[PDB]
Order: C-alpha cells, then sequence, then structure tokens
DNA sequence: ATTATGACGCT
DNA sequence: AGCGTCAT
C-alpha cells in the first residue's frame, strides 16, 4: 500500500558505445565507415577471432566469437580491422585510450561508474532535481527527446519505425504530470533529456555513437539500453515492468545468464522473469540463498538497489595470453620469455597509469592454466609488487609459479602451459 | 583453437 | 588468500 517502497528513488542511466572497437577503427580509417566490418584478433588460425561487429555486418549473421573465415562465408565483402600486436600478443591500448575520451566527457554531467571499456553507469538523480528547478514546471517538448524510445508505448488505438517512436513518445509526454516535481515518471523524462545531451556531446567531441538506457536502477537501465541499439536511447519506467518482464526470458537479465539462471528455471519450473513474482521472498531465499533470493524478489518487481559507484578508473590492470593446443609452453625458457613479454606490457601500462591517475598498484596476481584443465585458471598466486620493473615482476611471477612444473627435468615444463596472466591490483594513492 | 580482460561473490 | 561465476 502506502508503505510499499517501489524502487523509484533514483534516476540511473547506462551508456554503451555501439560496436565500440569497430567505431574506433572506422574513425581512424574512413574507408571502413558505413560498411559491414568487424575487428579481429590474430590472423593465422581461421582468419582471426572476431570481437566486434558493425550493425551492417550483423545483418548478415556475423557475430562476436566467429572465426573471420566463417564470417566471410556469411558476408564475402566483410571488411576486417586487426587489433595491434606488440611483444607477441594482442595490444588493446588504442581502445583503452578511446574509452578514456568517452568517460571524460560523461564525467562532465555526473559522477560515473566505469563498468567496462565501453560502458558506464550514471546516477542522474541530483542533476534531474537541478534541471527540474530550472524548468519551473514547464512541460518537456518532444524535440528535446529526438532519439528516445518509451518502452511499452504506443499502446491502444503507423507504419514506419520513426513514426512509431514518435507516437510512443507523444503518448508518454501527454500522460505526464509536469507539476509534481517528485513524479518518478517526470524524473525519468528529465533524465532522458540529460542523456540526449550527454550522447550528443560524446558524438560531437569523439565521432562515436552510443546507445543508452534510462530507468530507476542499474539492471533496468542496462536492459533498456539494449532494447533499441544502435544510436538510440530507451526509457523503461516502473510501470512498464510488468508487461516487459511478462515475456522476458530469465537469462536476459544481467547475472542470470549462467548456472544460477538455469537453476531458477529448473527448480521453479518457470521461463520468464515475471513468473518470479508468485514466490515469497523466503521461498526464493530457500532455493538460491539469502542474497540471491532477496535480489530476485525485488528485481522481478523492477526494484534493485546496487549503487552507481564513483569509479571512472579500472580497479585492476592485467595482461593475459592463451597458448592453445600445440603452441602451449613446454620449456622453462619459453615460460620465462612470455612472462617477460606480459610483464613488459604491464610495466608500460602501469607507468602510464601512475602518471595519469596518481596511484600505484601494490599486489601482483599470477594466474596460469595447465594443459587438460577445463577451468579458466588452474592456479592463482599473489606476491608483492614493489617496483614497476618488468624483469622483477616476471622473475617474481616465475618464482611463485615454478613449483607447478611436474617435470623433474629442469629444462622442460610439464604439463605445458596454455595460459599466462599477470594482474596488478590493490592500488594506493601516490 | 574464442581471446583478452574486468568485476565480484564465496569460504 | 585462492577459487568460482558471469560477462563479452
Ligand atoms: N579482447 C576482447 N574484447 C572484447 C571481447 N568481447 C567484446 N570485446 C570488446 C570489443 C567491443 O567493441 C567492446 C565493447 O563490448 P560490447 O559493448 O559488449 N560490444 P559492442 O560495443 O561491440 O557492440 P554493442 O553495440 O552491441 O554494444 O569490448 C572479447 O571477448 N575479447
Ligand atoms: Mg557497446
Ligand atoms: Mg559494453
Amino acid at each position: 500500500g502506502p508503505h510499499m517502497a517501489t524502487g523509484q528513488d533514483r534516476v540511473v542511466a547506462l551508456v554503451d558505445m555501439d560496436c565500440f572497437f569497430v567505431q574506433v577503427e572506422q574513425r581512424q580509417n574512413p574507408h571502413l565507415r558505413n560498411k559491414p566490418c568487424a575487428v579481429v584478433q590474430y590472423k593465422s588460425w581461421k582468419g582471426g577471432g572476431i570481437i566486434a561487429v558493425s550493425y551492417e555486418a550483423r545483418a548478415f549473421g556475423v557475430t562476436r566469437s566467429m572465426w573471420a573465415d566463417d564470417a566471410k562465408k556469411l558476408c564475402p565483402d566483410l571488411l576486417l580491422a586487426q587489433v595491434r600486436e606488440s611483444r607477441g600478443k594482442a595490444n588493446l591500448t588504442k581502445y583503452r585510450e578511446a574509452s578514456v575520451e568517452v568517460m571524460e566527457i560523461m564525467s562532465r554531467f555526473a559522477v560515473i561508474e566505469r563498468a567496462s571499456i565501453d560502458e558506464a553507469y550514471v546516477d542522474l538523480t541530483s542533476a534531474v532535481q537541478e534541471r527540474l528547478q530550472k524548468l519551473q514546471g514547464q512541460p518537456i517538448s518532444a524535440d528535446l527527446l529526438p532519439s528516445t524510445y518509451i518502452e511499452g508505448l504506443p499502446q491502444g488505438p503507423t507504419v514506419q519505425k520513426e513514426g512509431m517512436r514518435k507516437q510512443g513518445l507523444f503518448q508518454w509526454l501527454d500522460s505526464l504530470q509536469i507539476d509534481n516535481l517528485t513524479s518518478p515518471d517526470l524524473q525519468l523524462t528529465v533524465g532522458a533529456v540529460i542523456v540526449e545531451e550527454m550522447r550528443a556531446a560524446i558524438e560531437r567531441e569523439t565521432g562515436f555513437q552510443c546507445s543508452a538506457g534510462i530507468s530507476h536502477n542499474k539492471v533496468l537501465a542496462k536492459l533498456a539500453c539494449g532494447l533499441n541499439k544502435p544510436n538510440r536511447q530507451t526509457l523503461v519506467s516502473h510501470g512498464s515492468v510488468p508487461q516487459l518482464f511478462s515475456q522476458m526470458p530469465i537469462r536476459k537479465i544481467r547475472s542470470l545468464g549462467g548456472k544460477l539462471g538455469a537453476s531458477v528455471i529448473e527448480i521453479l519450473g518457470i521461463e520468464y522473469m515475471g513468473e518470479l513474482t508468485q514466490f515469497t521472498e523466503s521461498q526464493l531465499q530457500s532455493h538460491f540463498g539469502e542474497k540471491n533470493g532477496s535480489w530476485l524478489y525485488a528485481m522481478c518487481r523492477g526494484i534493485e538497489h546496487d549503487p552507481v559507484k564513483p569509479r571512472q578508473l579500472p580497479k585492476t590492470i592485467g595482461c593475459s595470453k592463451n597458448f592453445p593446443g600445440k603452441t602451449a609452453l613446454a620449456t622453462r625458457e619459453q615460460v620465462q620469455w612470455w612472462l617477460l613479454q606480459l610483464a613488459q606490457e604491464l610495466e608500460e601500462r602501469l607507468t602510464k597509469d601512475r602518471n595519469d591517475n596518481d596511484r600505484v598498484a601494490t599486489q601482483l596476481v599470477v594466474s596460469i592454466r595447465v594443459q587438460g584443465d577445463k577451468r579458466l585458471s588452474s592456479l592463482r598466486r599473489c606476491c608483492a609488487l614493489t617496483r614497476y620493473d618488468a624483469h622483477k615482476m616476471s622473475h617474481d611471477a616465475f618464482t611463485v609459479i615454478k613449483n607447478c612444473n611436474t617435470s623433474g627435468i629442469q629444462t622442460e615444463w610439464s604439463p605445458p602451459l596454455t595460459m599466462l596472466f599477470l594482474c596488478a591490483t590493490k592500488f594506493s594513492a601516490s
């Protein structure tokens, strides 16, 4: 009733760059613009593995995780850009620097949470309060929302997509009570006005296009962002949640796409997020644990409390390389050489991080995978990181992993190593 | 032989 | 601290 909190206290947006690495390469090379194109890492095995796909190429069925050779079967005119290689491995520096460009623009409008190389959450609650005081009860013109979809509208009592977008927006705006400065729907609308401005600034100052979601929490903002990619933003109101979730497969919600979501489906005998509402909070906790149960009980009603963290910089800086099948490292000299290449990249990135961001990592995490282990990491060991020196970190990494070598022979390495991973963590202000 | 990361929960 | 899960 009057006391049931509805999770409508915040305005949260999620901004995600469209086919980000592709856009970075299309900015640099105009010949790739407005074409089916993809970004690949490496080349010799099956043409390289695709990690980003322009929307024109997606129309042909090209996807992330495809081998380029297979993608070319679906799209013979597909254009390809390769990730830079340095010290024998993929080097993603160009895309990290482009990411910093975007995140610095977003930070002008609000404190952001860097959630990946291409996306950030924004808590717009206070900015919305401010813009509402400025508006002085003045209604919001559809011209301020030129790329916004309102999820669930139009409804009730008309052929092309832009016309449908405008019909839905008109219905939404006419239903608005622009007098109540505390109306959650009005707050979301003003948030969407601000996100239009943020996306305009990103495109004007970088050339990059993005999509966004606007809702009352992070999960709904992320889901909304996906609904109308590319180059559009979507508002998911609290009221839109029952219909949206009534046919939403459980796996589409962030964090339910793996074993937990499968167990929700299997234990409860349900398929859609909306079906979760029929269970009590205690029932869900009994199946999925305290925290998961409370999270599911709230989230199927559109309510989620995870805060937008004030964090524009990544928490860790890491370097990793797989050595699949027959390229796996089987000698001590090989393991040392690749530990050194990874450590040299790490030292470069860490030194630049220290100069830019006034902090120093203090812990070095070494992870390996051995042949025949189906897990990501076969072993993880930490040691101290006291100097940004690649020879030192690579010698320390060897010292912490050398006991994994089954070979009594000192020259060989058995079982051979199919992955090396160095990660700098536990940053302190310097 | 999907790869290269990054986040975060569990014990 | 080291491992597992999720993500893409
Ligand atoms: N190295 C590496 N990079 C990856 C991987 N997967 C993605 N990336 C990189 C390449 C991606 O460009 C970037 C951002 O990932 P998204 O937001 O998930 N995809 P995008 O922005 O391309 O398309 P959309 O319009 O649907 O958002 O992360 C991977 O497995 N490995
Ligand atoms: Mg993206
Ligand atoms: Mg993303």
